[PDB]
């Protein structure tokens, strides 16, 4: 028996880390077929952290998973997952996200925390279970714990993590500020990436209700050097958001350096979740948002402003 | 600050008991304003393990649950749920079911585990904290695991089940085989109750695919005691899908001594999930199988009938 062990399409950090991660978890539980895989390429932040812990990339899959036994790791929406996840038998779910459009035949493991990195909770399975924590493995949570949370920062984040990633570094022997800003620098280089590669490098679709809202994330040293590609990039959001059907589209733009974020939204429901935000600039494309709120989660305040 | 917690419509004992015995959990966790409730009627099983230790029902939630704080016991989907569940705030679910229709905004703490029962994980969640289980918890969490697993008879039924089984014992001071019989025996009077009782003693939809599934269970002391029934049976299946526009309306009859077990089948789909099981007789209208594999589950094998 294999077990086929991915994350989300146009993986991040967290999802790729916590592929090998829990590949590693289960094999250390007595599972020898388990395997990690990715459905997409690894980032640069992504390689910045395999290459500093010297972990290769997770294989790119492409078997047909009809019949197959499946652990899903940092996503669970159908959308988000393997073109032939429908077909799967899903195992078990290690998740930090809001559930949707997600249905089992059967009865599995299924584990969430409302905690602001997949791979914190894969830290407590280890912990829990008294298993080995390699070096490398520290540092793919480490890594995965620093990306999601943006050096925590992001609302995301919790105590759980920050205690966590206080933890794991003696064990992967790294400085958490020095590499964590490194990593974040690594994949935040985007003035020469078109706008086709900004949109699609950490972008996912989401079941809200009776929609289907695409999000894309981008990180930059400032918010200006992507948001005065704004035309282009909304040209690009409305073009994808005809040939997929999203009734929404949203750009997360985060500044590493300050933390600061701002979206930038296009298509159907447009109006409705400018509403639910701080709109600064507006037109018939697109809305801007000013600097967004600390503390509030992005993803449940768009479900919220289109469902409610 | 309130929290409603809650099992499923037509509850059955674990339902009904994991709801209270979560109360308690949050209670010993600090959790102050949490609440059980029930959605439906107390069955005569469920009071028998009420009355032998000496805990009252549950409250029948008649609250609006807009804008409330959840916590969802021994199930998920959102049409076995309350009527108000989609404007709530789904904190916590713990269960040991198949995910359909389930939802939410934002991130949560969700558990399940491929378990007999929901207490079992209960129990598993007092032993992990280090909680004190009293003795009339420990009757709850027993009644729960007994009535699952059909003195631990059942497919679902594991290890773990048993293993709670065997230490809940002396701290509810009862003897299981004893007490456990008893128990199940006052659920399984049949022949004085109407058809449209039967049906709705402990009736649950599904959402399997495209489809909307009711499936009704009945415990007896004969399986013919209820299926010599068949006829007045199939047409009240009928008559209701009917109303309610369901895809399928199955009835499981299980036998509480040997826990042999057979589904009488009705509706729209009937052909298609009649191909998934040996179909000892059949007619226009309904099949009945022969005694079901004692390994394989019925919900999933009928929900893999219904999609592959
Ligand atoms: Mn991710
Ligand atoms: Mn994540
Ligand atoms: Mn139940
Ligand atoms: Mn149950």
């Amino acid at each position: 028996a294999k077990t086929y062990i991915f994350g989300h399409k146009n993986p991040d950090t967290d999802a790729i880390s916590s592929a090998i991660i829990m590949a590693e978890f289960e094999q250390l539980r007595g599972n020898s077929g388990a395997k990690a895989y990715r459905l997409g390429d690894v980032s640069a932040e992504t390689q910045f952290a395999l290459d500093t812990f010297n972990v290769p990339a997770p294989e790119l899959l492409t078997d047909d998973l009809d019949g197959q036994d499946v652990i899903l790791v940092d996503h669970n929406e159908f959308q988000q997952s393997s073109d032939t996840i429908a077909s799967a038998t899903i195992k078990h779910v290690i998740d930090h996200h809001r559930i949707a459009n997600f249905e089992t035949a059967g009865p599995l493991c299924y584990r969430a925390e409302p905690v602001g990195c997949t791979a914190t909770i894969l830290y407590k399975m280890f912990r829990e279970r008294g298993f080995e924590i390699k070096p490398e493995i520290a540092g793919l949570m480490l890594s995965a714990i620093i990306s999601d949370s943006l050096l925590f920062k992001s609302p995301t984040c919790t105590q759980q993590d920050v205690k966590a990633a206080e933890e794991l570094k003696d064990i992967a022997k790294v400085d958490i500020q020095k590499y964590g800003l490194d990593m974040l620098k690594a994949g935040a280089s985007t003035t020469d990436k078109s706008v086709e590669f900004l949109l699609n490098m950490d972008a996912k679709s989401f079941t809200m209700g009776d929609y289907v809202t695409r999000i894309a994330q981008v990180n930059a040293v400032d918010l200006d050097e992507v948001l005065n590609r704004k035309e282009d990039l909304e040209k690009e959001m409305l073009a994808v958001s005809a040939q997929e059907k999203y009734d929404l589209f949203v750009l997360v733009v985060t500044d590493i350096i300050n933390s600061d974020s701002k979206i930038l939204v296009v298509g159907a429901e447009k109006d409705k979740v400018g509403e639910a935000f701080n709109v600064q600039l507006e037109d018939d494309m697109a809305f801007l948002s000013g600097v967004v709120s600390r503390k509030k989660q992005i993803v449940p305040q768009i479900t919220e402003a289109l469902t409610k």
